[PDB]
C-alpha cells in the first residue's frame, strides 16, 4: 500500500509519523520547527493556518493563504519530507498544490463549496476526516445512537462522494476524527474498533495528539498528555493506523519503532 503526489511516494507498510506544523518572523520560527521535526523522524509536516478549537473564529482566504502558502513553499524547496495542508478553502487547495503540497488533509472533507472540484483537479490525495456538525458547536452536545456505525456509513458516503467527483479511490484516507464531535466515551470506542476500518482497504491516518480524550480522563491540561498520546498512537498502530498526527514528533517515532518490531515479529 502506497500513496503518490508530487512525483514521489509514500510507503505506508509501515506506520508513518505526521508532525503538527501549527502557524497562528513567523517563516523562520516554522521551517526550523520543521526542520527539527524532520530530523526527529517526521515524514509528514502537517500545517495548519485556521484553529480547528470548539472556538472557532474563522479565517479569511487572504490570510490564511498568507499564513500557509510561504510555508508550504520554504519546506517543499529544501526538504524531501511530505507535506500537508489543514485547510478548507479552494484557493488555499490550489495554491499550496503549486507550490509543492503532497496532501489535502480538510477536518470538513471538502464540504465547503468548491473544494472538492479544487481537491479532484489537483490529483493528491485526499484525507476524508469524520466531524460530527462544525467546530463552532461541534462538542456541546455530541450524540450517536451508535458511533462507530455513523461514522463507518459516513465513510462509505464520502468515498462514493469523492468517486463521482472523479478523485479515485486509491488517493482517499480516512480518519474516525477523534475530538470532533465526540464524548469520551465515544472516542474510546472508536479507537477500541480502529482496526475494522481497514474494510475499505484505505489508508487510516488518526490524530490523538494532546486531545482531550486524554485531558478529560487524567484530568490534566495540555502540557502533560504526553504518555497518553504515546499511548493513544501505539494502540492505533498496533491496529495497523498508516498515519499518526501527533505533536511530539521524537517521541511518537521511538514508539512506533518497538510496535513495528512488534509487528515485524509477528
Ligand atoms: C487538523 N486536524 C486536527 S486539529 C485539532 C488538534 O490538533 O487538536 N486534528 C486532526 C485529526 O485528528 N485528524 C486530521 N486528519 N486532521 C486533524
Amino acid at each position: 500500500m502506497k500513496l503518490f503526489a508530487q512525483g514521489t511516494s509514500l510507503d505506508l507498510s509501515h506506520p508513518h509519523v505526521m508532525g503538527i506544523l501549527n502557524v497562528t518572523n513567523s517563516l523562520i520560527d516554522a521551517v526550523k520547527h520543521a526542520n527539527l521535526m524532520i530530523n526527529a523522524g517526521a515524514t509528514i509536516i502537517d500545517v495548519g493556518g485556521e484553529s480547528t478549537r470548539p472556538g472557532a473564529a474563522e479565517v479569511s482566504v487572504e490570510e490564511e493563504l498568507q499564513r500557509v502558502i510561504p510555508v508550504v513553499e520554504a519546506i517543499a524547496q529544501r526538504f524531501e519530507v511530505w507535506i500537508s495542508v489543514d485547510t478548507s478553502k479552494p484557493e488555499v487547495i490550489r495554491e499550496s498544490a503549486k507550490v509543492g503540497a503532497h496532501i489535502i488533509n480538510d477536518i470538513r472533507s471538502l464540504s465547503e463549496p468548491g473544494a472538492l472540484e479544487a481537491a479532484a483537479e489537483t490529483g493528491l490525495p485526499v484525507c476524508l476526516m469524520h466531524m460530527q456538525g462544525n467546530p463552532k458547536t461541534m462538542q456541546e452536545a455530541p450524540k450517536y445512537d451508535d458511533v462507530f456505525a455513523e461514522v463507518n456509513r459516513y465513510f462509505i458516503e464520502q468515498i462514493a462522494r469523492c468517486e463521482q467527483a472523479g478523485i479515485a479511490k486509491e488517493k482517499l484516507l480516512l480518519d474516525p476524527g477523534f475530538g470532533f464531535g465526540k464524548n469520551l466515551s465515544h472516542n474510546y470506542s472508536l479507537l477500541a474498533r480502529l482496526a475494522e476500518f481497514h474494510h475499505f482497504n484505505l489508508p487510516l491516518l488518526v490524530g490523538m495528539s494532546r486531545k482531550s480524550m486524554i485531558g478529560q480522563l487524567l484530568n490534566v491540561g495540555p502540557s502533560e498528555r504526553l504518555s497518553g498520546s504515546l499511548a493513544c498512537a501505539v494502540i492505533a498502530a498496533m491496529q495497523g493506523a498508516h498515519i499518526i498526527r501527533v505533536h511530539d514528533v521524537k517521541e511518537t517515532v521511538e514508539a512506533m519503532r518497538v510496535v513495528e518490531a512488534t509487528l515485524s515479529a509477528k
